[PDB]
Formats: structure tokens, sequence, C-alpha cells
């Protein structure tokens, strides 16, 4: 019957207060399109979700509620959301330098990079822990990125909320290569699931891809729980190979916390301002050009 869902969203048609322009990607729910708010003439990221196709709408709501509770400058800002009929338009925060997944079209990261790329995500799973909050989808193509080189965590159309009521999470979500082996065995969980998808991410980050993309999806979820965790091979620093180590560990009792990853030696070898992230920015418009 959907009683107070449409209470929470303007009635008004976002057409008439928004300039639809060309899609920039897509979320978890809808596609992303790039918007100019008509009034303020400011760029925007706008996600149109059809209600009828993800009626997953307990999700939707979730997104809805996380992204308004969210205050923070590594977490994509929201800016509301218009009904139009089946059609639900959530407006966001413009990153023109896309996801971290598109800055790895080019070619390969040199680790600088990649150290100052984790050590922002650290920043954004640092906010949202201390809020109790776990994204549960954290992998490079959720890793965004401003023309200047700010780094942000975006969609949270799985993301999770830890209380007092309930301390731990069983829900099995996520994308099969970055999920946590206590996520995919269904076994209470908390906020060291993230810790184990950014070590997914970092590996991510060196080769291009996760550890095991040579496996079908059902394989890898099954072989997850059950194989010794993924390492970091090859032609890699020990401080980073290190570091992944310490995500991966099987046992999340041993995963450091954000916080004490931001003190890691790979994260503190490298003192890059955000702002050198722009040469990836401008290597990918290169590229695409
Ligand atoms: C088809 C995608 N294409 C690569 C071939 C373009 C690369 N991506 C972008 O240009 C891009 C841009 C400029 N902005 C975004 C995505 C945004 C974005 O800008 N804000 C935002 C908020 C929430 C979510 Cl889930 C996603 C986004 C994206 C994916």
């Amino acid at each position: 019957h959907l009683r107070g869902f449409a209470n929470q969203h303007s009635r008004v048609d976002p057409e008439e207060l928004f300039t639809k322009l060309d899609r920039i990607g897509k979320g978890s729910f809808g596609e992303v399109y790039k918007g100019i708010d008509n009034h303020t003439k400011e760029v925007v990221a706008i996600k149109i979700i059809d209600l009828e196709e993800a009626e997953e709408i307990e999700d939707i709501q979730q997104e809805i509620t996380v992204l308004s509770q969210c205050d923070s400058p590594y977490i994509t800002r929201y800016f509301g959301s218009y009904l139009k009929s089946t059609k639900l338009w959530i407006i966001m925060e413009y990153l023109g330098g896309g996801s971290a997944l598109d800055l790895l079209k080019p070619g390969p990261l040199e680790e600088t990079y990649i150290a100052t790329i984790l050590r922002e995500i650290l920043k954004g799973l640092d906010y949202l822990h201390s809020e109790r909050k776990i994204h549960r989808d954290i992998k490079a193509a959720n890793v965004l990125l401003s023309e200047q080189g700010d780094v942000k965590l975006a969609d949270f159309g799985v993301a999770g909320q830890l209380t007092d009521t309930q301390i731990k999470r069983n829900t099995f979500v996520g994308t099969p290569f970055w999920m946590a082996p206590e996520v995919i065995k269904q076994s209470a969980y908390d906020f060291k699931a993230d810790i184990w998808s950014l070590g997914i991410t970092a590996i991510e980050l060196a080769k291009g891809e996760p550890p095991n993309s040579d496996l079908h999806p059902m394989r890898v979820l099954f072989l997850i729980p059950k194989n010794s965790p993924p390492t970091l091979e090859g032609q890699h620093s020990k401080p980073f190979k290190e570091f992944v180590e310490a995500c991966l560990n099987k046992d999340p009792r041993f995963r450091p916390t954000a916080k004490e990853l931001l003190k890691h030696k790979f994260i503190t070898r490298y003192t890059k301002k955000t702002s050198f992230l722009t040469e990836l920015i401008d290597r990918y418009k290169r590229w695409k050009s």
C-alpha cells in the first residue's frame, strides 16, 4: 500500500525544476544522469528509479534515508527527491571525474595514486563507521572523484544501519568478488565487512580487476569462505602487500578499523594532496576524447 512513502518526497514535477541532460552512469536501482537545477543553474547528478520495475522498494527507501543522514565531504551529497507517478528522481552531488574504475580504463595506476585514493576512501569509511553505517558495496565503481580530485563514496543502495537493538547484520548483499566471507555465510557481521571489501578494492586498483576475476561469480561465492584469502601478487611494494594482507584476514576480529588503516605505513609513506589525482582525471579525458 506504500503508506507514508509519497509524504517524504516533493510531489512537484521534476521536469519543471530540473533540466535533464546526458546519462553519466548507473546506480543500484536506476540510471544516473547529468542535470542542472533551473533556479541555481548548478550542475547535479540525477538518479531516475522506476518504482514499478524496482517494486526492492525497502532498499530504495534505505538509500534515501542513509544519504539524508550523511553530512561529510567524503560522502556524495543529497539534495532531495521528487516523485512523478511511478518514477522517483533522486538529486545528488555532481562529480565530473567519474569513478576509480573509469580512471583505470586508460592504464595501470602508479602506487602514489593508489595510496592517495585508499587514504580518501578510508576517510569516508571512518565517517560512515562512526555513524554506525556499513556501505556493503565498496568497490572501485562506487568510489567517485570531483574534477578537483576529491574522493567520495557513492551508492548506498545496499547500505546497513547498526543500532543498540541490532548490533550486527546478517543480510546477504554486495557484489560477489568484493564480498566478505561472513557476509556470504550470513553470519552476524559489522563494519569489518567494508574493511575486507576495501582489501579487494586495493587489489582491484593495483590489477584493474578483483582477485579471481577469471572465475564465474557463483564459483567465487562458494570459494571465498572456504579458500585462503586473496593476496597482492607480482611487482608491488612490501608495505602495499602488507596493507592488503591486513584487510584480508578471514577472522574479522583481526581486520583493523578505518582509523587504524589511516596510520598504516603504505598510507603514510606518500603525502600527496588530493589535487594530485587530477592527473588521472586528465589522463581519462585525453583517453575518452
Ligand atoms: C557510461 C559511463 N561513462 C564511462 C564510459 C562515463 C564515466 N562516468 C562519468 O562521467 C560520471 C560522472 C561525470 N558522474 C558520475 C556519477 C555520479 C555523480 O556525478 N554523482 C553521483 C551520485 C551517486 C551515484 Cl550512484 C553516481 C553519481 C559518473 C559515473
